[PDB]
């Protein structure tokens, strides 16, 4: 394919263009008072949505330069975002401003990296100042408040999420369920919990939420890659003579192994999954003996006896009630098993945590003690058809959610009042020079976009609600539910200090190289 | 797939226009002077229709953004009015009006918001008033007026309405088929209904009136999903060695069993159609079970004895005289099985409602009292030939879904009375600002429309026969097919308040949502 | 396929023009400060990078003259320069000035070959400056300061340089693979290395990198080539029957055993590579009998007893442990054999060795003597999790190949200055005319250039810098990090003189051509 190079302004230009309409549809969705996008399918009705990040998914531009910049940012606020869609559009916002800002002092004759510079040095004056300003969420009553503000009023659901953070802990684990009832409850069970997902998109089931749930699953584990190799099939075969999913946890998987299993499972239907083993090194050979004596099952390795994938019998995999895989994420719940071997191996670890003096292997230590002697919440959810239990199962998955990210960072005035309150904290803040002087300016300006975004969409003056926040107590900001200004504190009106650092953090990060970069280089297309 | 986003006011309009063009398409056919649509075929003659839902799906624009206006309003209009054609039509016809005044009084500075609550005050007011102003029809008197009425002066048919009324009940079971014989007639026989209806469009036989019929039936049961589950082929094999169809209700079908089904269905003429099972919980359990009872089949579950749908034999599948499956309904008439077996549930039902205090499940074993000891009434159809027979069902059929709506919500004048005679309970509803205020005159002039379509069907001036309703009693309105103005209620014209209710809440929300998107996203064609 | 020919400055102003937007495109990605660019891939996100190489492979231009210029550039920048990424930007940058400072004197009536000939004359009166002001590094607290800069300031990674230098020599054998582990440490292993890789870029396996990797492989050796002959199928049915990769040394490799051995890689996932052979004549016997005395295999020669390749023997191929081949580059790392063998191998080259006299021999034989003797030493970097050991991985090639490369021809003061403080080596340089003179002050100007567009790039004017450096004293320079003129000696700013070195002499040779060729002929295009 030939290409087509644009130098300096000139591509910076189209780039800035692509922004702007991507930042315009969905700065519309922003607050309390977005208004709705209509997208167009072609197979059936339109959608419409509020959805910051299905919007900024769905649009993409044919101009070869445009699609750029919308895809600098899209490919950075739609990902940094998986737990909560407020922080999207937010990013989008606040980066279509700065790199607008920067752009035209530029193009007038400001140096880029001075101008750069600035903006770093007035970015972390406000992150610090946010997290002076956060305050923590770490007492049982100050969760069930913030739960029951996530919940929206339904007081039931933040009790359900108090209750099942007192059971396993600020730092334990919680999931969602259909309860297969009216009531809703809590219910704790054995199970372990890893940072590893799926390793291929192709194992998708359950598509909605991009899940991949399978129960009664053989269990087959290696210390062992499978890249490029073959002879996988036995435990293939195992999964086909008795009816059950399989799962396979090794430290790779590649080649003819990834070919055969991501082809079975879109040709044949076969319910296979496959996922990464979770630690590194000789952490990694003890996470997977903890996992085997857990789930029953053996490790195909090779230190000591080695086993090989040539022959699996049925008493080699292990099995698992519930197996849960997600971009990321992956969970083992009810697994069958030894409970001798079970507590044997709790006891030796605690023996190592008692011996040991390393920090690194105390706190690798006790994470595998956890594994095993921890459970897992379950928050059961019910009512009185499927068609309501349903949606509800949403409002408490995001209750969660939000409850988890107040309680790990604090919490800090909502609606656009974190940034603005930050403003301040640029005044003590000195530039080396007229460049960095610009670069900090552009910043404390622009703090008040959320402010005044919420605002206009509310339908009042953006200028006039912003200098009046500004203007009173430090607890006071604007409603624009009530159409009023209100004490927030009071109201419960907050957002998570995490998610307004890291839009801003995200949104200086993207301006920063779409300001900068000097040649483009796109396709020419035929 | 490359995106053209609109903006704002540019984008409504071009919606406004696609709506336009189907609005006028349609309100021609009102009323009992509607004129005629000539539809072209590709492969015959061409179709003429006065019918309203026939012409507005008919219609399909090749604008990208026009053709959203369209779909807007008929993926609601022509779904929410399955029942009776005459919602259709009059809900599209009002929400253009709505939709048109709001936009002019937006571009022109109106607040969106503003004025989407004013509508909403100004709804919920005549809401209320038809409400206070429909009359009910219990008396079984009353109920062979009404039938007599929707039969458009066939007494016969209101009578046999009548009489199957009375016999199973307000809230029974009634249906129609052809009787093979002279006279009409009226049989009670032993079956079942509940609201779940086919899965799939794929599975339509009998294409006139969308129905899957089958008859001498096996009827496969299941508390388990067969989503993905394959081995169900036995069920068929039997259904195959002993020429059956089949029926299948399970939790839910999905996968590979969804797609052998439906494929089949379409490339083989398997007859088959699966159902989704009734209820949720431990309601789901006991219909299932009562279920099999009535059938003289087994459910396939795990809970209890273990069947596995791995081995079927012929004394597991149910046994159905006649199975009707259409959407979102199915019935089973004429099942066998053990009478003694059905009798004793009956009875245990009955010990149960005498034990619990619950409004819940007292209601819930009520339905399954009632779904084992009552019949199912059928009104069969005579006639010397089957082209006339043919077409008194259907005047059946419509006088009997006309009188059960008038029975459970009530009847109001009709001809577009009931809404004109409404506008005064605006006149007391006050609006918190100007843009409220525009809101409620939008509605209270668009309660005026039916009246002036009809009388302009009809071929005089509507703003003259409205002005002379509004200046008279109000038993009085103008009857297009008499010329003049008359008593409504003497000469028994009249519309069931259900079907005027919900045609005014459908437009309502229509042109609100088409009024305040601001963003819409088409595809661009190649 | 027809042609297009143009003659003279016709055909050299286009191709100066695709010269032109190539060294752009690069020069703004040179030094400390380099800005980046963003690349369009066909399926992913843009690739943003800072990396000269990636952005001169990235552009091909549609014009097929400028096509040429552009080439005549790409292919000897990107292929001269595979040891380190610095020279590639330097020579493109270089070659564009010269070359279009020879044109513009051309076209006035300069006469082309006099114009060369100055050009030659001011290069080497360079060259032999660089040399005379490069330092060497041969001291083990030499070897450490050299390792340490270019591993910016790791001084752990610095360390294990220096001390795996001093386990194996100057001239020995150092590789790097991730240890598994926490620690970083170092193994000496038994092991062969030749400068020999693969014949074809089909067999690249493992793509990041272009590496090509095989454990456990059988190795087949022979001293006849294989062009064109088959049968060499027995070898690859012991490699299929026992499922090992299988490396072929040969004379040469071509016709249809490369058809097959390529196709098979494609098509089939074959896992075979093919190599040139190590020698020629009586070394290239000998070799291949080391080599297969230390791999355990035979080799399949004609002379004396004939062992066919029509049949092979498990006992025939050799085995190893592990087997890479890089571009010109083979390496056999603990191969299988008889101890008693190799070292009465190598007693007998030490008697061989003590009884010749010949230079040559010796040389030769000296090296063999080695193969068998040394080992290789293998640094295992270790780290927390792989993520960061792939990083650390890289910061250690790089440090270790810079480190090898200084200590190889010595080291000058970096930034630019080492070229910048040779201009005084062309005062005394006298040409034989005017042509001549003018072809020797193109390289004096010339030689300002990297200083120029270093300064450039860190946002100070050029002109400033460079004539500033000139003015102080030998040891100064400018340091766009800092901002200001340091001693680069204290500083430890340096580049080794083998890169600066051969980056000048590209250049000039590329320019050279591109100036004098007089027809250029181009395909018409279609």
């Amino acid at each position: 394919a030939a290409k087509d190079v644009k130098f300096g302004a000139d591509a910076r230009a189209l780039m800035l263009q692509g922004v702007d309409l991507l930042a315009d549809a969905v700065a519309v969705t922003m607050g309390p008072k977005g208004r709705t996008v209509i997208i167009e399918q072609s197979w059936g009705s339109p959608k419409v949505t509020k959805d910051g990040v299905t919007v900024a998914k769905s649009i993409d531009l044919k101009d070869k330069y445009k699609n750029i910049g919308a895809k600098l940012i899209q490919d950075v606020a739609n990902n940094t975002n998986e737990e909560a869609g407020d922080g999207t559009t937010t990013a989008t916002v606040l980066a279509r401003s700065i790199a607008k800002e920067g752009f035209e002092k530029i193009s007038k004759g400001a140096n880029p990296v001075e101008i750069r510079r600035g903006v770093m040095l007035a970015v972390d004056a406000v992150i610090a100042e946010l997290k002076k300003q956060s305050k923590p969420v770490t007492t049982p009553e100050e969760i069930a408040q913030v739960a029951t503000i996530s919940a929206n009023g339904d007081k039931e659901i933040g009790n359900i999420i108090s209750d099942a953070m007192k059971k396993v802990g600020r730092k334990g684990v919680i999931t969602v369920k259909d309860g297969k009832t009216l009531n809703d409850e809590l219910e704790i069970i054995e199970g372990m919990k890893f940072d590893r997902g799926y390793i291929s998109p192709y194992f998708i089931n359950t598509s909605k939420g991009q899940k991949c749930e399978f129960q009664d699953a053989y269990v087959l584990l290696s210390e062992k890659k499978i890249s490029s190799i073959q002879s996988i099939v036995p435990a293939l075969e195992i999964a086909n003579a008795h009816r059950k999913p399989l799962v396979i946890i090794a430290e790779d998987v590649d080649g003819e192994a990834l070919s055969t299993l991501v082809l079975n499972r879109l040709k044949v239907g076969l319910q296979v999954v496959a996922v990464k083993a979770p630690g590194f090194g000789d952490n990694r050979k003890n996470q997977l003996k903890d996992m085997a004596i857990a789930t029953g099952g053996a490790v195909f390795g090779e230190e000591g006896l080695t086993l090989n994938l040539e022959d699996v019998q049925p008493h080699d995999l292990g099995k698992v009630g519930e197996v849960i895989v997600t971009k990321d994420d992956a969970m083992l719940l009810k697994g069958k098993g030894d409970k001798a071997q079970i507590e044997k191996r709790i006891q030796e670890i605690i023996e190592q945590l008692d011996v040991t003096t390393s920090e690194y292997e105390k706190e690798k230590l006790n994470e595998r003690l956890a594994k095993l002697s921890d459970g897992v919440a379950v928050l059961k959810v019910g009512g009185t058809s499927d068609v309501e239990v349903n949606e509800k199962k949403d409002r408490v998955t995001d209750a969660l959610n939000a409850t988890r990210a107040a309680v790990e960072e604090g919490i800090v005035l909502g609606g656009g009042c974190a940034l603005l309150r930050c403003i301040p904290a640029l005044d003590s803040l000195t530039p080396a020079n007229e460049d960095q002087k610009i670069g900090i300016e552009i910043i404390k300006r622009t703090l008040k976009i959320p402010a005044m975004t919420i605002a206009k969409n509310a339908g009042v003056e953006g200028s006039l609600i912003v200098e009046k926040i500004m203007q009173s107590s430090s607890e006071v900001g604007y409603d624009a539910m009530a159409g009023d200004f209100v004490n927030m504190v009071e109201k419960g009106i907050i957002d998570p200090t995490k998610v307004v650092r890291t839009a801003l953090l995200d949104a200086a990060g993207v301006a920063s190289l779409l300001t900068t970069a000097e040649v483009v280089v796109t396709e020419i297309p035929k």
